[PDB]
């Protein structure tokens, strides 16, 4: 499709992060309302998740078990909602400051953009070791994404660029996007195609793996868009933050 659809969420305020699973369920961090809301594919009833005590949450991610990870931005922590039990645990990250993006992989490693400290941190499952990734020169970074190969992508929002670290590489690469302004969210598919919310330009851009010319997706009427997600089917979901809505484009 070349025409977006608005998802039937209700009552969102400055939503930020968005996540999607292979069943088509969509999760949105309803940042201004201190809650996380999900919609099953084809449903008109949104569900408020049983998180508690959130303060202006930003990023959201979901693992294969159905556990939901949220960067509880205003409380400098990442919270985990266990599937079924609905037990809430604080991941033992330490020293976070206004964290933004979060990503999780099949092994249960969690990556967090520690926005206020200009760094990206990862935590292996059940571990007490957090690793600072050797990105350099970040400024107010926002989004993080991790592909199947283990490459980590970060929207270096304050520097108008997107940077990546290949697995087992000491050297970050700047992706060859053109014209970015205060980019926020990043998503990557299993083919290595990268989508970025170009937040200051009210648009979403994509870079194919094996390409230097970006495509601009045919969203319309976006206002300070932030979160972006992509599913296996190639549908792209965007939190249209300034319009209090989530929109999608099928491939």
């Amino acid at each position: 499709s070349n025409t977006q659809t608005v998802l039937p969420f209700t009552g969102l305020n400055t939503p930020s992060g968005v996540a999607v699973d292979s069943a088509g369920t969509v999760w949105v961090t309803d940042h201004g309302n201190n809650r996380v809301v999900k919609l099953a594919a084809g449903s008109n009833t949104q569900t408020v998740l049983p998180f508690t005590g959130l303060n202006t949450p930003s990023g959201v991610a979901v693992d294969s078990a159905g556990t939901v990870y949220v960067t509880d931005h205003g409380n400098n922590r990442v919270v985990k909602l266990a599937a079924g039990s609905n037990t809430q645990t604080v991941l033992p990250f330490t020293g976070l400051n206004t964290p933004s993006g979060v990503a999780v992989d099949s092994a249960g490693t969690v990556w967090v953009t520690d926005h206020g400290n200009n760094r990206v941190v990862k935590l292996a499952a059940g571990s007490n070791t957090q690793t600072v990734l050797p990105f350099t020169g970040l400024n107010t970074p926002s989004g993080v994404a991790v592909d199947s190969a283990g490459t980590v992508y970060v929207t270096d929002h304050g520097n108008n660029r997107v940077v990546k670290l290949a697995a087992g590489s000491n050297t970050q690469t700047v992706l060859p996007f053109t014209g970015l302004n205060t980019p926020s969210g990043v998503a990557v598919d299993s083919a290595g195609t990268v989508w970025v919310t170009d937040h200051g330009n009210n648009r979403v851009v994509k870079l194919a793996a094996g390409s230097n010319t970006q495509t601009v997706l045919p969203f319309t009427g976006l206002n300070t868009p932030s979160g972006v997600a992509v599913d296996s089917a190639g549908t792209v979901y965007v939190t249209d933050h300034g319009n209090n809505r989530v929109v999608k484009l099928a491939a």
